[PDB]
């Protein structure tokens, strides 16, 4: 192959540079150097690995391409990754969209995709609410109110807020109770195709050692709840409820090309199911997230369609091949 | 393959239709236009979708038999199943014997199988109980208490009940507590032969989010607590405790053979595991279940004794296919 | 081959046996005679079925190396074992270092193994502990203190201390906040490699069932917490978790070396994973975990390295056969 596949040592590095090799590509890995045993001697799924965080004149002369890891971003930020000329596998224009509130906001509401509603002032509050002071650090200081009145009270205890003046720019949001559910997509600009590639439920700590933990024990105590992401667990979803849950896929990327010069490649919207069967999202990862690590050896929906295991790492590589082979490659390229 | 296989449009269809595909037959999907892309394009795994509830004189002339969804029945109705021309797999009887709470309680009862003791006079209860007022609707208004004056106070607050003779038809049931376990089985009636297929853990809201909840806040709100099914986690159990949950099994089908008339192929006990390692089981689902969906390319049970992805979908295919090779289609088929 | 691979009827002797099968051996179960069907009949795994505990003659004269089942030592006890005539997989000496709590906590010190800290004396309290009276009964009354003054009201309250004389014996443990997370791992003599083979979280009865019960409802009764193990849940971690993960099973084994005459095979660290994203462990099981049943058809992290299903039951019936082929079956076994 003329390219060589290339990514981050990071968050599915493993699963992308496997898929790589799958479909008949040399691999790189580059990042920390304390992680390399891992992608050569216990999972040997990069055949070089460079001891930098982003070794663009190696990965130029190598023929590289970029498969953007989950993680990608955050290690490297936003601007450096926006000038990247090692090319990059999907749409760079995506990630000030996914990053930013507002943008999203946007985007999910030009896609039609049910979230929960935001309330500018608190004695609009109606149905119970969340409140999040800023600035947010990964569930710090979180608080529900069921009304106006509730609100104050809590704004006084919990933030010294005497007059109305001095409520000092804090986030009100509809709290919107379901379970966790994390569908993985892949849309293929070769193919102008959607696809389901598997869902998962992501494991996170404290908040899911917490439901061990007898309310007597938990009531002693001031407890810190946090969201830390520590794995992943498969699931497959009620079967009446993939069309909407596709639909709402479809939707995000037609509105990307719209938006932002188009969404190819993984994404997932990160959401709960209520009771009543709505698929409520608070999040888009315009990117390859860590559920699908899960599903190497493929997924209960990708062996509905393929006589073989796909995971998302190897669609990604299969999308490439494809657009080599079709002479577009240019065209999945930022 | 002379027969066609047919589904309704939900449920396990897709699992149900690949399955199908993979032992030679062609397929057929019916049910509601809006799902019809599910089926033919994210998932091609009908060769023919009709787009009605039940198109009987369509089915007939493609030479079909319909292999029961899990919510076929909650869709069309008993009466109208009961009085199908098209060919159906399995035994129309059980369909009563499942739903009825009276015939199901007797089943389980002739198996041999530990259930929840019912109590008919609230003054009998000795252990902890849940009581279920008429008619339930999905674990409304379902409270707990621990012996017949906690019981009388509850039914004054809750119910209104000051008087024993005002209290209206409910129902009262040992409080059982324990991890949700359904093992999914298959009766093969060629073969005269019992198999465990796979194991699940349902995945339920918001009964699997309040867990996520801290007991402070959980407090503050009069909470609404459902089983509102979202989809389906793969487990396995310990290997001890297998030999009883098989066990179960055939005592559940040799007593379907002494009261309705049999029960062949797919079939799940719901029920819990105790501290204690008891079974405990509150349904039999005399059909295919939604947590064999997670095993298209096999699970950790099926494995271990073929050569080759069998999910309960495929299976059921297997066991036409070889009643057709053996000449004896109809004795699988009402 | 030469040898047959024989195990212990219960806690992973499927999956051993079916390993075993697939690299060419013929296979022994022994053990209860009730759970024969189980082996020879639902999952034929077992070409020979002994209906005895440990029948040492039969094994010698069919040329058998016993697999160490999970619950083996269990069932026939550390001094039986330790005298086993019939060849055993693996070092007999580890028996003794992962039972004895004291040469257990050395192992994981000189491994370098973050474990919840000790508390020898309850007035050096500074962070909540967990007090677990003896002798220790799976989790049978154990309690949260928070600071000295804080434990001594508890002692007084539940175990009837009223002078600090009078404290006898107790476990007083930094209570470590986290979810339930066990790594699998294989340590290959023949090779002097470690493999990472699976994860999975393990499924307990009632403490996995409790986090469906509203606060409310937990209120009312006087609750008795329990970790009966039911069952296994599939889990990937993080991928920037599994350095540290691999890591300290490469310090666990070559910890082993120095101390015990070596690790080989099959083991698994117990453990949570903390907010802060440390792994703090419990318990080793230096022998297979029931975990490792689910991956019967491979796991996530073995497809990333194998061209084929392995499962740690495989694993250990390929090093058996390499070991045969490279005439070294003497280092591998005690
Ligand atoms: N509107 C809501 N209703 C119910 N639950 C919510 C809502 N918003 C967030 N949550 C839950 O609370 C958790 C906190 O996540 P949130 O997005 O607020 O911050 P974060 O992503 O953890 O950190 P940061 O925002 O700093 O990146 C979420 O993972 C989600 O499970
Ligand atoms: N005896 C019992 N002990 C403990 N838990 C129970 C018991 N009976 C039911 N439950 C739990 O409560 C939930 C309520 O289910 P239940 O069968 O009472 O109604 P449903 O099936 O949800 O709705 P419907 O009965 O209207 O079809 C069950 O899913 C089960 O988890
Ligand atoms: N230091 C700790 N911090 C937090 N949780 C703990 C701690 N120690 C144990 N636990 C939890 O409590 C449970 C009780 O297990 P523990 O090892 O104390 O006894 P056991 O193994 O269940 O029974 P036995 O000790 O009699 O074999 C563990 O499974 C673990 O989940
Ligand atoms: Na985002
Ligand atoms: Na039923
Ligand atoms: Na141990």
């Amino acid at each position: 192959m003329k390219v060589r596949i290339a990514t981050y040592a990071s968050h599915s590095a493993l699963q992308i540079l496997k898929g790589a090799k799958d479909e008949g590509f040399e691999t790189i890995a580059f990042g920390s150097s304390k992680v390399k045993p891992l992608y050569t001697k216990y999972f040997p799924v990069a055949d070089y690995f460079i001891e930098e965080k982003y070794p663009e004149e190696e990965l130029l002369n190598l023929n590289a391409v970029v498969v953007p890891t989950g993680s990608f971003v955050a290690h490297l930020g936003i601007e450096l990754v926006e000038n990247m000329k090692v090319p990059y596998f999907g749409n760079k224009r995506v990630l000030r969209w996914e990053s930013d509130r507002n943008l999203e906001r946007k985007w999910l509401k030009k896609a039609g995709i049910r979230v929960p509603e935001v309330y500018e002032d608190p004695d609009d509050i109606e149905k119970p609410v969340i409140v999040k002071p800023h600035g947010a650090k990964g569930g710090k200081g979180y608080f529900l109110a069921k009304d106006p009145e509730d609100f104050w009270r809590k704004a006084e205890k919990f933030l010294g807020i005497k007059r109305k003046e001095d409520l000092k720019n804090i986030q009100i949001q509809e709290y919107v109770l379901g379970v966790p559910v994390y569908p993985h997509y892949f849309y293929s600009k070769v193919r102008e195709e959607l696809e389901l590639m598997s869902i998962d439920r992501r494991y996170e700590s404290n908040v899911d050692a917490i439901g061990r933990i007898p309310a007597k024990d938990q009531l002693e105590f001031d407890m810190d709840i946090t969201y830390t992401v520590i794995g992943n667990i498969p699931i497959v979803l009620r079967e009446s409820l993939l069309m909407d849950v596709i639909e709402a896929g479809e939707r995000v990327v037609k509105a990307a090309e719209e938006l932002m010069g188009g969404l190819w490649g993984p994404f997932c919207l990160e959401g709960v199911f209520t009771p009543d069967l709505e698929f409520v999202v608070f999040e888009i990862s315009a990117r390859i997230v860590a559920g699908t690590n899960i599903f190497v050896n493929g997924s209960p929906y990708t062996w509905l369609r393929y006589d073989r295991p796909v995971s998302t790492g190897r669609r990604i590589a299969m999308e490439i091949r494809e657009a080599i082979e079709n002479d577009m490659l240019e065209k999945v390229l930022t």
